[PDB]
Order: structure tokens, then sequence, then C-alpha cells
């Protein structure tokens, strides 16, 4: 009859031993009446939401219950390589790893997923992804809603396709491996269009695009505003209103949004302009979750000024990295070919070994090869070129918190001007300001890769060190 609720992601804090236990396993989740095998961090589905605090370490006790390897990668964390969890941080399954996270950055919506070799994808699909919320002296003088699950909600929007019998319908093969694995059912937080009861007032969402491939759009059904408040890396300095906000695969924003009177509103995405993700019923407007509006306490408020923004240093003098992003000429015609068989033009609106056929600068991911060594607490200039490729390439750098200096051909939008982990790449060239405070060594390097995650599994990925010069 009615919309489930928003099922909200438990905060889990230290315990007195100054741990946090993680437990990979799989289990069972309900979509649509039909049940389905699903893996969760903690649980069955999704993961909970990591809570650290800067100036304090944790160690997190990651207990792998699975049949077969993973990793953990601290999405936006600006730790070592040794706890990065790249495809190198393995988790033998049956094991347990533990790591140290020392928190030195500021406030931000993180997350955590696996970065298991060539399995990222699969990984990813059957349901392994977490929070992480880091708060530090900043951000709680500022009073935003900060109820967790009440006013302050995160918001993990993901699609995914089923076979007939109900289960998760993976598969990396010549089409996705081209154009990203993508599905007909929209999940907020694992459930098929929840509700949320809101506090009149403002109403805080951390939205996460945790899809393998398909970007995102978010607007509200009425057009109200959203203002948004922080990107990948933590607060703009002022909120920044927009009637809508593209979120790129692994990108965060924190949004504000208003909550007046009774009348409920949706939360929706809008049809993109990227191939395979427009097709029925992602072709119009499709809603995310119902805000219901409520009359519980709530003081929450949008503060003209919320953080300072460091200026961007001078480039001159600073090393400059080129990465070329390219696929194999065959791929992009067979999986192409595949595409438009079977969904036909809509595959393309508002426009052979495959599993090495993605590259960076010529190679495909080679694990025992480092391509860079980058120096360690010093700007560099990172120029990363889709040009001569036609796909859309969200290009996510370990280790770091970055300002983009051009996207895709552009200045940043004021939204996406600040701490970012991520970057469009699409046909043209974008460039970074990248500094690194962090050691990676050859054994437990930082990746650099696309995050449309099915390119990084066939090969769009490098590993780079960084050591003091």
């Amino acid at each position: 009859a009615e919309r489930p609720t928003l099922p909200i992601p438990d905060l889990l804090t230290t315990d007195a031993r100054n741990r946090i236990q993680l437990t990979i396993g799989a289990g069972q989740s309900t979509f649509g009446g039909k049940t389905a095998t699903t893996w969760g961090y903690n649980g069955n589905l999704l993961g909970p939401a990591v809570k650290l605090q800067r100036g304090k370490a944790v160690t997190v006790d990651i207990y792998n219950q699975l049949t077969e390897e993973t990793t953990l990668h601290w999405h936006g964390l600006e730790v070592p390589g040794e706890v990065d969890g790249g495809p190198q941080g393995i988790i033998p399954p049956g094991g347990k790893r533990s790591v140290t996270l020392n928190v030195d950055q500021p406030a931000a919506t993180c997350w955590f997923h696996p970065h298991q070799h060539g399995k990222t994808g699969r990984q990813v699909a059957m349901g392994l992804a977490g929070l992480v919320v880091i708060e530090d002296d900043e951000i709680l003088k500022l009073m935003l809603p900060k109820q967790w699950g009440i006013d302050d909600v995160p918001v993990i929007v993901q699609d995914k396709k089923f076979s007939a019998d109900g289960q998760i319908d993976y598969q990396l093969d010549v089409m996705t491996a081209a154009v990203g694995w993508f599905g007909d059912t929209l999940l907020t937080n694992g459930a098929i269009y929840p509700q949320h009861a809101a506090p009149r007032g403002w109403l805080r969402l951390r939205l996460l695009n945790g899809c393998n491939a398909r970007s995102l759009n978010f607007a509200t059904s009425d057009n109200r505003p959203l203002y948004v408040i922080a990107s990948d890396g933590g607060l703009l300095p002022e909120p920044v209103k927009v009637s809508e906000l593209p979120v790129l695969m692994g990108e965060r924003f924190e949004v504000l949004v208003e909550v007046n009177d009774n009348k409920p509103f949706d939360l929706v995405t809008l049809p993109v302009s990227q191939m395979g993700m427009a097709i029925a019923p992602f072709d119009k407007p499709h809603p995310v979750m119902r805000i219901q509006p409520i009359a519980i306490s709530a003081s929450g408020a949008l503060p003209d000024t919320l953080s300072s923004l460091p200026a961007l240093p001078s480039l001159e003098g600073l090393t400059v990295r080129k990465l070329q992003l390219s696929m194999d000429p065959i791929l992009d015609m067979m999986g192409m070919q595949m595409l438009m068989e079977k969904y036909g033009d809509q595959a393309m609106a508002g426009m052979f070994d495959f599993h090495h056929a993605n590259k960076i600068n010529g190679q495909a991911f080679d694990m025992n090869k480092p391509m860079f060594a980058a120096a360690k607490g010093q700007y560099e200039r990172w120029v990363i070129s889709g040009v001569g490729d036609m796909m859309l390439h969200p290009f996510h750098i370990h280790g770091t918190q970055f300002r983009i200096l051009s996207e895709n051909g552009k200045p940043p939008a004021a939204h996406r001007a600040g701490w970012k982990d991520t970057v469009k790449v699409e046909g043209n060239v974008s460039e970074v300001l990248v500094k690194f405070n962090h050691d990676a060594p050859k054994e437990h390097a930082y990746m650099a890769h696309c995050h449309l995650l099915e390119h990084e599994d066939t090969g769009m990925m490098l590993g780079f060190t960084v050591k003091d010069p």
C-alpha cells in the first residue's frame, strides 16, 4: 500500500577500545516482492555510516565473510597507501585485516567500497558500499541540520537490473566493458521509491551516486531549488543555489532543501545525455524518494558562509603529468553495436579480448608496474584527456582531495570548484591541481582510474607511488 520508509544507515563510531568492526557478508534482500542474494557491510545490503573525527585515529577491523577476495577502499580519505584499499589490499575470504585511519582532512561525506582487481563492478553491484561521515571543529559550529535520519539524511542512489528469478543480473561483457553496467530499477538506500518524513524547515541530504555506470541529475518535482553546501571533500565556501545537480559515479554532494507547509514533493533524477542511460523509464524524470513534511523539532539553518577555501596556488613550475584515456576502437565498435541492436535509437537519445581494452597512456592497468612517482607534499597539475574517446569517464584519484582547474573544456561550475576527488572527462581534457599528504609505496600504490566501474575493471586504471622527493 504505502511507500517503504527510507532505510537509514546506522551511524557507526569507535568503541571503548577505539576500534570499529566491519563484517563483509552475503545475505538476502527483497526488491519488488522478489528476494535476491545481496552483499553488505554489517548487514545484508549497503553498509553503515562510519563516523570519523579530524585529529583522531581509529582502527577498523575488517572481516571478509565472503567466499572470494575483496578489498576496502576509503573513497575520498587522505590516508597512506598502506590503508587505501586499492587492488593490492587483498582481504582473503574468511580472513581479517585491520587498518588504522588517522584522519586529517576537513569535514566531509566520503564513502567506501571494494576495489577488487577486475571485479569492482560486480562487487559493488552485489551490494557493497558504505558511507564515511567526517566531522571537525569547524562544521559543528555552523548549526546545519544535524539529526541523523531525521533532518540530516544520507541518500545513496543506485540502479540495478534483475533477472526473472529476482536475482541481480550482473555481467562484464563486451557491451558493458564499453558503456557500463546499468539497469532499469532505481534504488534509494536499497529501497524502491521510499518516503522520508522530514520536519518543517531545512532538510540536509548527503547525496551519493553509487551506480556502476549511470550518471544522475537531481532536482525536485516542483522545481524548488537545492542549496549545495558540500562536495566530495567537504564544505563549499558558501551555499550554491541550483535548479538541477548532475552527480557523477562516486561523487557526493550535500544539499539543503526547504520543507514548508505540508505538501509532499519528490527528489527526482532528470534524463542525462549519456549513452545507454536514457532508456525508458529513464527517458523521463524518475522519482528518487518522496519527502513527507512533519511537525517535529528541527533547528537546522542555511548559513550565508560555510567555510574558507584557500586560493589556487601559482601554476608556475609545477610538475605536469599527462593521462591519456582511451578505448580499443574494436571495443567501441562492438559494444556500441550490441547496445544499438538491443535498444535501438533510444540508447543514443540526447547525444576479441575486451578485458584489457580500456587504457591510460596506452596501457591497460598493470598491478606490478606503477606508472610514476608523484612528489609528497607538493602541488602537481594533472592533465586527463578523453580526446578521441566517446564515453563518459568520471576520473577518481586516490589519496587526495584536489581542486579542478578546468573540467572538460571549461572552468568548474561554482559548486564543483571546491574539494573534489572525481573530475569529469568526456571527449575533452580536464586539469586538476593535486597534492598528496601521505606516502604510498610500490606494494600499496595509489590508484587513478575511471569510476565507470566496468572501464576500470577492463584496464582504465594506473597505479602511482608517493614519497618525499
